Order: C-alpha cells, then sequence, then structure tokens
C-alpha cells in the first residue's frame, strides 16, 4: 500500500479543497516570493495581503479567504517553512491586530480598518507590554474625556510599531471602573509616537515603543465588545495557534534538508543517510512532525467548531516548538549548511516568546492539580 | 471554554457512537472483571472476554462479531491494557494474529468452521511463525504433510487451532498458510506479562487435507499483515497504560504531602505531569488517525512503524517517570511496558524501517 | 599505538594504592565466590551473610585494626562498594547500612567503652546493627529521652529502618529532654526490656521494620557523648551516600560488560548485534558514563581522606552516579530485545528514589549556588 | 562544616601544581585585558605569544613555557572562556603546526622555526584536509608538491606550512612537509579566525623540507590528538562562562517578585551544568596527566574530545533557552566546535570499535 514518506499520516486527505487551495497559494507565495528574498519591509506586508494571505479567517466583506483555522494554520506551516520572520509579520497582523478588531470592534470599526489590513496597505501593532517587565496591572491610562477618551502610558517591545497606521492599545480605562479595555488609535494622531527601539532578532521584523502623551480619541476609538485580560489573551492565544503551525513548516524544512544532504554527501561510497545513526534521526524528525501537525490539526477543528480552550494552545505550542527546536538543532549538528542553521537560530527565539516552554508547562500543571506552582 | 485536562483534546468527541458503546463495554469489563483478578493464564478468561464481546470486534457480524472499527479495535485494546498488557496480549493475538489470517486469507468454509467459536472465547487460537523459514509442506494425495518446529509460540499450549506458516513445496517453495487442530496426529505443543503462555509447535509429518491451506494469500505478506494488525493494537494499548500511570502518579502527588505541600503543587512535579499530559494526547491523536486510514483501506504499514514505536517509547517513558515520582500498578505498568518496547519489533528496528522508507537505502545489514 | 583499555579508559588501576588494590580484589574475590552464586538461586533473609561479609573483611574498612577492621581508606571503602553492588545492591545495602549508618556512628561519636564493646562484633559481623532516625511523621523528632535516675529512658517510635528486625546493635536518635530536647545518639541492644523490632508489611538481603521503644531504660553510659544535633546522624547519611555513588557504577559497568557481551555473542544478519552503529554508540555512552563517574567518586573519597569532604560534593556524585547508572542498566535491558541486567536495572531504580532522590539533590545543589532555598 | 565551593565543587584548585595555576592566572588575565575588550587580526598571535601562551608544553629552548599538558588545557579554557575562536588560533599554532615541528622534526627545522612560532612573529597553519590527493614527487636535490588543500585555518595569514603529501619514492607514504610563504608555487586565497586553501602548483623544495621523524597517518594524527585534548579543555570554558551567566542572570531578573533562580525549574540546570561542569574537567585533567606521563591512548581522546563538546555544548543551549548576549554568541561558537574534528558519531564510532573489534564506520 501506498506511503508517502514527507506525508505520513496522509494530511492531504484530511483537508478540505479550500483548505489545500489556500495552502497552495501560500507555498507559491513562499517559494516564488519570500524564497528568493532568504536566498523589514512594508511593501512585503502589502504583496503578503494582496496574495490574500493576511486575515484568512475573516470575512468575505472585508476581501478576506474567509478561511478555516486550519487554513490558517497551513498558511503560517508554508511561510515559516521559509523564515520564521515572515511568519511573525502574520501572527502580528491578523491574530494580534485584525483579530481583536474584528471579534471585539464596532462594525464602524470593523468597516474603516479589516480593508486595509487585510490587503497589507495598512500595518497594525498590538501594544500590551509595557516597560516595566512581564509584571497584568498595567500602567497606561485611559481618562474620560468630553467625547471621549485621553491615553497616557507607554508600550514597550512593540512589535511593527515604529511602520503601524494602526494601533490595538490596552489600557486601564477611568470611566469602566479602571477596566482593561482595547483602543484604536492611528498614526497621525496627536501625542502618539511610535519610535524603533535599538539592538539587531529575527528577519523582516522592527521593534519600538507606543508613547501616549495625552492622546485624545472619540468614544468610537473604544472596542466596545470585549473587557479585562480576556480581550488580549485571545489574541495571543490564537497567535501562538499559529506559530504552533508555523514551527511545523521550519521543522519540516530542516528534516527535508537534513535528509538530501544526507542523501547527497557520501561516505565510504555510501550516502550519510545508508547509515543507521543517520537514518535514526530521520525517523525522529518524521514522527515529531506527524505528532505535532495531527494535534495542530485536532486544535484547529476545535477553533471552527468553537471549542477550543486555551489550556491546549499551550499543549501545541509548547510541544511543537519544542521539538521543531530540537530538530532544528540536530538538523544543524548533523552536517559539516546556512538555511539550517537559519531556522536553528529563529526557532530558538520562537521557543523563548510567547510563553515559554517551562510557563506553559506550568499552566497545564494548574489545570491537573487546581495548584498554581508560578510563586 | 470548558477544558477537560483528562482529554485535553477531546478524543470522546472525534469516536463514533458505535465506538463509544464498545469503549464503554471494554471499559465495564476491564472494571469487573480484569481489575478485580490484578487487584487480588487461564482458558476461561477467553471464553469471558469472547461473551463480553471483546475478541475479532473487526470481524462480521456473521460469527458474532461486532463489525466494528479499527478505531474500536484500539479503545478496546487501550482500556484492556489499562490494567495489565498481558490481558490486552491475549486479544492481540486472537484477534490479529489468528482470526485476522483466518477471515482475511480463508475459505468461506473456514471462516464459518472457526471464527464463531474464536469470536466467542469458545476455541483458542495461536500463530506459528518465528523458529529457533524451515518448516516445508510437501504435497500429499489428497492434502499436504508439514513438518517443522516453530518457537516462542503466544498461547500454543493451550491452542485448539494453529495457524501455521510453512513453505509449500507444491507452490514454488512460497510462503503459505495452514491451518492445524489440537487433536491432529504430528501435532504436539510444549511449554517453555500476566495471563501469558508461550510454548513450541512439534510438527512430524502433519497430514492435513488440501481444505486446510489459506487460499487466499502468498509470501511473507500473510504473517506481516497479521504482525502490522497487532503492532496497531498494542499503539492503542500501552496509552491506556500510559493514562493509567499518568492518573496515579497525578493523584499520589495530590494525596501525598512534603513540607506541608502536596507534591504536586512543585514546578517538578507538575512539568513532568504536563509532559504526560503532552504526549498521551499526541500519541492518542497518531493511533487515531492510523485507525480511522486502516478503516479507509489506507494502512501503509510503515505507518504502523510511526505510531508503534513512538507510542511504545513514550508509553515506557511515562511509566518510568511515574515510577520515580513515587519517591519515599505503576510498578507493574513500568515492567510490562518494558517486554512490549522489545517485542514486534524494537524501537531501533522500527527506525530503521522509517529511515529505508525515506531513503531508499536499507541500514539493518 | 600506546596500550588502550577498553575496561579501564582512564586506568583507574594506576590512581590506586597497592593496599587500596588489594582490598578490591579481596572484595572481588568474595564477590565472586560468595555473593555471585547466590543472585543465581533472594526473598530469604539470611542473617549469616552479614557474618561472612564480616570474615572476609568487608565491614568497616575504614576502621581502625584495633577493632579488627581494615584502616583503609574511603577510597577503598569506595571499591569494595562497587565490587559488591557489581553482583547485587542488597549486598552493597548491606554494608552501606552496618558500616556507615552503625559503626560510623559508634565510632565516631562514642566512648572507648563504646568503641570497645561494640565494634569488634560488627567488624567481624557477629553482631548487626541498624540506624534509627526517620519516624512516620527530621528536627521535629517525636522519639524523646527522658532523664531517668541512673540513665535514659526511650519511647518512641522510628519507621522504615534497615535490618531492624535482625539487629543486636541499635543506634538511636532522639530529643534527650535532659539537653534540652536536642537530639542525641543513644545505643540501644536487641535483648532490652522495651524494645522491640517489628518487620514491615509488603531489594535483594534486605529487611525492613520499625523500632519500638516502649520505655526502653538504659544507663547514662548508652548515650553517645560526642555529638549533638542533626550533624550526627546526618554525617552518617553522607557516607552512605557516597558509598552508593561508587556501588551503582558497580551494577552500570556489569549492566556495560553484560550488554557488550551479549552484543558479541547474539548474531543478526550474521554478523554481531554490537557490529552496529546503534549497538556501539550506546556501549559509547556507557563507558563515557561509567568513566566519569569513577572520577568523580575518586575524586570525592580523596577529598574524604584529607578532612576536606563537603555534603554538597557528595549530591553531586549520589545523583549523578545513581541517574547515570539507571540510564545505563536501562538502556543494556533494551538492548537484550536477560536475566542480570533485568536485576539490576530494578535495583536501581529504587537506589535512585532512596537516600534522597535525583530532584532532591538538585535542589540542594541549587540552593548552594544561589542561596534560595526552593523546597517550599 | 567544610567549606564547598559551588563556581569550584571538587577543588580542581587544589589539584593543580603551582606552575599550573600561575600559567593559568596569567592565561586568565591575558583573556580579560586583551581578549575579552574584542569580543565586546595578526598582531594578536603576537599578543599571545608575548604572554607566553603560544606552545606551552615546548622546551624553553624555544622561549616556550616547558608546562604540562594540564596547563595547556588550563590554558585553552582560560581562553575558550571569552571566546572559541581565540582558543582556535592556539590550538592550530600549538598542536598542529609547532608539535609536529618539534616532534617529527630535525633539530634544524626544530630551530628555524619554533622560536618564530612561541614568539608569535610566525603564523603556521596545517594542511591535511583536501576538497589523499596532494602529492610529492621526488626530485633532483629535494621534492615537488603539487595539490589543494581546503578549510585551513589561517592560511591566508601564515609564514609557516604544515603540509601533508603522498610521497613518491616512499612509496606514496605519507610523510609531513615545512613549507614557508615565500616559496614559488605556494598561494592561500582566503574562502575570530579566517580559513582559506594552500594551492601548491608544483611547489619545489629541498630535502630538508621533509619531517624526517615521522610516516603515514601517525603523524598528522597525533597533531590532531593533542588539539583535540585541547579543545576538550577549552569548551568547558566556555560553558562555565554560560553557567556563571545563567546563575547570576536568575539572581537578577526576578519574576511573580521573586529572583527566577529561586524556583525548582531554574535550579536544577543550574544543578545539570554544575555536575555536568564538575565531571568534564575531572576527565580532561586525567587525560593531561596521562599525556605528562606519556600514557595517553587516542580512545581516551575520543571519550573527553565527544562528551566534552556535547556536554558544553548543551549547557550553552539550555543557558540560551534559560534567557526568555555572550550566551548567544557561545552556543553558536560551541556548535561548529562539536562538529569539527570529529563529530559525536564518529568519536562514538571510534569508541565501539574499540570495545568490540568491530568497525561500524562502513
Amino acid at each position: 500500500a501506498a506511503f508517502a514518506w514527507e506525508d505520513p499520516f496522509l494530511l492531504e486527505e484530511q483537508l478540505t479543497e479550500d483548505e489545500r487551495m489556500i495552502r497552495d497559494s501560500a507555498k507559491a507565495f513562499a517559494s516564488d516570493v519570500l524564497l528568493p528574498r532568504v536566498e523589514t519591509d512594508p511593501e512585503l506586508f502589502h504583496l503578503m495581503g494582496q496574495a490574500g494571505l493576511l486575515g484568512v479567517t475573516l470575512p468575505e466583506d472585508y476581501g478576506a479567504a474567509n478561511a478555516s483555522y486550519v487554513a490558517y494554520g497551513l498558511v503560517a506551516r508554508e511561510v515559516e517553512r521559509i523564515d520564521s520572520g515572515y511568519r511573525s509579520m502574520m501572527s502580528v497582523q491578523s491574530s494580534l491586530v485584525m483579530y481583536p478588531i474584528y471579534a471585539y470592534g464596532s462594525d464602524e470599526q470593523r468597516k474603516k480598518y479589516l480593508p486595509g489590513l487585510v490587503s497589507g496597505e495598512l500595518i497594525g501593532c498590538f501594544g500590551l507590554t509595557e516597560p516595566d517587565a512581564g509584571s497584568a496591572g498595567m500602567k497606561t491610562r485611559a481618562e474620560k474625556i468630553d467625547g471621549g477618551y485621553r491615553l497616557s502610558g507607554s508600550k514597550m517591545w512593540i512589535s511593527n510599531s515604529p511602520i503601524a497606521d494602526v494601533f490595538v492599545v490596552w489600557a486601564k480605562s477611568a470611566a469602566h471602573d479602571n477596566a482593561i479595555r482595547g483602543f484604536i488609535l492611528e498614526k497621525g494622531m496627536k501625542g502618539l509616537s511610535a519610535p524603533k527601539i535599538g539592538g539587531k532578532s529575527l528577519r523582516a521584523s522592527i521593534t519600538g515603543e507606543i508613547v501616549m502623551d495625552g492622546v485624545e480619541v472619540s468614544e468610537d476609538a473604544i472596542l466596545p465588545n470585549v473587557s479585562g485580560l480576556k480581550g488580549p489573551f485571545g489574541c495571543l492565544n490564537r497567535a501562538r495557534y499559529g506559530i504552533s503551525w508555523g514551527v511545523l513548516g521550519a521543522a519540516e524544512d530542516c528534516w527535508f534538508r537534513a535528509r538530501q544532504y544526507g542523501l547527497d554527501r557520501k561516505q565510504f561510497n555510501k550516502p550519510l543517510a545508508g547509515t543507521q545513526l543517520y537514518q535514526k534521526k530521520l525517523a525522529d524528525m518524521q514522527t515529531e512532525i506527524a505528532l505535532g501537525i495531527q494535534a495542530s490539526l485536532r486544535v484547529g477543528r476545535l477553533f471552527d467548531e468553537g471549542k477550543m480552550a486555551p489550556e491546549m494552545i499551550s499543549i501545541v505550542k509548547r510541544n511543537n516548538c519544542g521539538k521543531a527546536l530540537d530538530i532544528a538543532r540536530q538538523a544543524r549538528d548533523m552536517h559539516g549548511e546556512y538555511h539550517v542553521m537559519r531556522h536553528a537560530q529563529n526557532l530558538e527565539t520562537v521557543n523563548t516568546y510567547e510563553g515559554t516552554h517551562d510557563v506553559h508547562a506550568l499552566i497545564l500543571g494548574r489545570a491537573q492539580t487546581g495548584i498554581q506552582a508560578f510563586f
């Protein structure tokens, strides 16, 4: 019976036609547009959007693909296959910016921003973390004023803020009894600045601040349909879901390169991949990627059924980032060449962010036992 | 949203209603019948399993079988090995190594004669392949004469039915399957995990009629199909033992105090619990997918190497980790899984199978 | 090229004194001639084996010749454990208890009267001893010693005590009322009136029990004069753990050698198992980890003799060597895709657990680096 | 009770001689004054040489320190503690160039070349690996060498070239030859150190350019054996640096109002780092002592090179993963170091063959 080593459990037959088509467009884009680059740009967002690869889960009313969370996962996978930096562009734009505008925003808000964000003509950022640390009891405040709000505070380490047109900012809103509310800020607004931050960590990325020096907005700039940490965390959860898929694509790329390198490199008149030690490693890569894909797929399906719980995402994010990083390192060690080293460097960064390996462990730990072990 | 830590990915909602019933049935049996035995080798236990309807669950209702999925076969293995691997081992042999070749490769006569007795558990089978192949079957007037000795055969000393593989001279020395019965002349089966017995199959010119050969299979493909199905069952079964270990380690950690805090309130303990949950959840989705592929008629043996190698390894790691968490049933499971990781076949052999399927080069020698 | 012994990669043999090598050969002869025939035939308590070890001179090797002890180094003590656990952990456990938990405190903390009375019999193995610290509940110890006219009266219950039911000599730790409830050591004997040692319900050559003291009255000379506080018993434990760090290397080596020899004898595809890359890599790890473990235990042994041992050192070798040894026995077990490997592997699981777990020793080391306790 | 130094658990300090401790402290001061500002150049060879850190095991007759192999290791450790590139400079210069000149060379070859290599006024490189095809034809009054070596560390800045070639008339036996920068057929195009080729287009040398006291792979292998030994010591230095950084970082960053290093998970990792580093140090130390006793066997080097490179790389990786600049640098360095001079698996198969008598390479 037929066995596809590159697709052990036949993912291909678990996908809809739309999912396969949308992945194909993602793969063509990655090979034709992303790959030549790897062998930060606002035009690259516009290219991604025009390819229809931004906010794929959003309604056609905004020029989106109206696709499943599974399809979103497939897209991340095809893109991070090229580079995690490119996948990161999509995590921010789609899960951190368009999702909260769509899910928590008004129809006026949906109509103004989403079409521009989907196309990549508008660039967005997500302002939650503040200079203090990872400490949430945030200091950014939104004072109620005649006809709206006045925002004061600083967001720090914000992805794409120095090139953002759209700012989704979380702040304790006076007038909501200090509840955390989401606000949409635009680039030209008075007292709003997004300075870049120094230092070299991923490709195609830029980090900066959001400085709000008494930024005045009307009342329709607040996101009406959400309150509390539930809001930003919903975004983070969806980003992590996409990441759990993306790292599988980079993992695969390392696996395929490790395999091909071992077929191409000869020693004692046989390919390296003709030896047990080498084959054993290829077998472990194949296995872990196959397990990871089935888990993320399952989570995507639950997403679409509306039965996703954030703890599920902790499992696939922690497992897949861990396993993908291990695969990238093993692939690296099997050589001695560049692309495998690049994915590996990327995955070290990816494994760190959006909750560390150990933090997701303790989240799952608390969910099993009812006891928190964070402190 | 609701989260079930014991079923993170909601396996319960991926199963058919038929699958849910058979699992509930398997769960009731393991609890009402198996667990008391282990907590307080038997031909009567076969009859009990058969009477509970848990043997050859994938077989047609024509033989008194459940006519269920390969997924349902896995769920049964999982509920049974949850008590002990020995009880699951009984099923592996009977269902996948004995009933499967008789049904899949056999004639209507052979199906009608043997399967009902095997399904009910009134009849016991064994699988004769491995030797100390040299076993040969000479063509004789009106049938065959079998000579040779099979070794390390599960349940052979208590078996009524013998599925024996032999090079048939009447075919171009090709590997054929033959059904031998306990009362036959040249046939003897000397004895050599819980509820298990191994022995030999000694054939001193055992003469059988022409109706005793399985007509519809030839070559190593025949016995291999049986092993593959047994390995599929095992990949599901070890997850049940894995779960039992995970659940016990969790509960022990809630019950046992150290420094006026439960063990399970500590980071090191929780990380280990998180790993258990993760690997079992990954292993289940994998076995489930392979099971679904079985039913679609799309199983490739290399798929089984993936889930068998992975789930046996990860299940062994979990049982080992759970054992170490009992510092100061888990010992039973942990010891059992060490045996299970070893047989049909080892971790490294399945790795080299996958290695060869990826590269086109065999690395066994 | 230059000579290489795969069986001894770093030439331990040239790091040992002649006396250390002689006592090891002695331990090795005892293990093969007396212990090895036993493991090949289990759940039987046999008090005479203590006498056999003692007569072979393997009990209290670090102790003075005045008691008939070998007056050997702590390195030699380690070598003996290794030669002994190589056969079975239970037999090494006999010596840990007898030498480090019973003879060490009587010798180190006891009077000359106590040294003279108890040590010679314990060295020869005519007396069996046990060590009483742990209670069902070590600072909030409930076992107490009331001051009474002419001595002490001990009452309380010790739990999980090795060899207590076959023991003649009892080293018991208790809160002494007359010493403002400070923890003191007492030597109790088998015949005393309120003393019993019931076996507990449910390793080889090991027997566990309680020490029940129902008002056991002893004279004033039964207390260990030269020690107070937990420093005392903790000092005995540390020496036992040092011995284990060596011992597990013996069981690990036994597994390493059996996995190697099995791979040479068993053929597959008309080639030896040990001719394949995967099998040899496993052999490579065993050799590597055993050789590191030995240099570590040896160094600590040398620091013991210089009087420069610190307990954290022992946490390092005990945790590492128990862990690495268990992994070797497991890998050896799994490579036998049979009886002796399986026996060692089961033993090392228990050994890894007792006398401080892997995680416990990590947090001891963690605390020693950071000054922050992470236990609770 | 007795004192415990978590930074030095088995008291390495008390296992070293006075000379070894002094040479270590001198190496440490050098690395700190000179190397550390750089990580935060042909002249750098001269600086190292003036510090007396090149060819540390060699006789004082060449201006060398005449120290032990333990000291050589200690120096590598202090140097790689800053950066692996700088240790690699010493590995080549000391073990791949000066050693074969000293061990396999004529007295004339020693007197001519060694003082300059010791001082760092001369730079050497080691020519064995190719893209054996390099040959040395017998010619009237000497030899003619033809071929190209690739991935040779420091070849484009080298004054001295130790090249191995199949020498016709020996017959095609591997012999060692000393080549100089100014020579006719010699060119070294480039491809914290620098690699290039050694292109030999019929380079003609006299009969005194051959290393007389060696033949066969024993020659080049003795050199690699010594470099790898140095490496097994050096990576322990990058490893410690990562460990100390991980610890100090865990003490400095608070989370949930407690330092990270106050948690069990963080502490377990520190215990693993501490433990593996202590084991690696005791091993490399034992091997150094065996070198000095003249009892080194190459399989010993396989054990420590493979183990310490593997274990240091894991420590570096774990340290990086714990930083939720210098740790990232070491980690990238150690991955290359674990790759070169024999991979982990090759040393496993080297040890495997020595146990079984069976080769599993093919």
